[PDB]
């Protein structure tokens, strides 16, 4: 059920994240800003500095660092006062996503330059993971931090260890993979794809399930904190909720354009969805 609509961005909203305490929402947007919101929907700050569209946003687990990915080829790190701390340069094309390791001391970035780059918390470039043959669209850490998952326009998910050694390539999607997520218990990987499906995989690389129902590209996927519910965002303007057995639970309609990402609150009580209609919408579990 729709709880709140966050209006303020002047262009498409490309991503959304909850602060670790769940009291602050961060939105990324094509208007070159990240915005920080409260639960009532009141805008708190606007983070300016990127020279192009912002494609993703993430909080460090301690809640003290905000990372933003941008088409200007950089990741920028900010404090909770909206002040710029650092700019991570190195990617040769647009940065499409960013994520913090579970211990918060390593940062992974995905780029259209076909690589994932691993960075220390304080900006040092650690590794460049090469293997994808097209743009990398998203990245995620396993909750034990021992594995990294990367989604790519080359239609695969790749699984890496923290040395940057490629462990698995997940093959099955018919078009670009747009996002990837680990289940909280780490046993399940979910992938979203332009082929209109979500696919569920085990860490041994085996296809478990294909979640069908969306009528356009699936742009993102997320696991509830308890691991029992899957949320999918789609260019068909909806968010869909599924169970671990692939059954469609319910469909969240309300956005007037494509939904670009989705996230659960840390406490599992709220779903946030970002849309090309320039808003973030907050939903309850019912
Ligand atoms: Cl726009
Ligand atoms: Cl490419
Ligand atoms: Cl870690
Ligand atoms: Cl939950």
């Amino acid at each position: 059920q729709l709880l709140q609509t966050l209006t303020g961005h002047s262009s498409s909203v490309t991503g959304v994240a909850f602060s670790p305490d769940g009291q602050t929402i961060a939105s990324a947007s094509d208007d070159k800003t990240v915005k920080l919101w409260n639960r009532n929907g009141q805008l708190l700050q606007t983070l300016t500095g990127h020279s192009s569209s912002v494609t993703g946003v993430a909080f460090s687990p301690d809640g003290q660092t905000i990372a933003s990915a941008s088409d200007d080829k950089t990741v920028k790190l900010w404090n909770r006062n909206g002040q710029l701390l650092q700019t991570l340069t190195g990617h040769s094309s647009s940065v499409t996503g960013v994520a913090f390791s579970p211990d918060g001391q390593t940062i992974a970035s995905a780029s259209d330059d076909k690589t994932v780059k691993l960075w220390n918390r304080n900006g040092q470039l650690l590794q460049t993971l090469t293997g994808h043959s097209s743009s990398v669209t998203g990245v995620a850490f396993s909750p034990d931090g021992q594995t990294i998952a990367s989604a790519s326009d080359d239609k695969t998910v790749k699984l890496w260890n923290r040395n940057g050694q490629l462990l698995q390539t997940l093959t099955g999607h018919s078009s670009s993979v747009t996002g990837v997520a680990f289940s909280p218990d780490g046993q399940t990987i979910a992938s979203a794809s332009d082929d209109k499906t979500v696919k569920l995989w085990n860490r041994n690389g085996q296809l478990l399930q294909t979640l069908t129902g969306h009528s356009s590209s699936v742009t993102g996927v997320a696991f509830s904190p308890d691991g029992q519910t899957i949320a999918s965002a789609s260019d068909d303007k909806t968010v869909k909720l599924w169970n671990r057995n692939g059954q469609l639970l319910q469909t969240l309609t309300g956005h007037s354009s494509s939904v670009t990402g989705v996230a659960f609150s840390p406490d599992g009580q709220t779903i946030a969805s970002a849309s090309d209609d320039k808003t973030v919408k907050l939903w309850n579990r019912n």
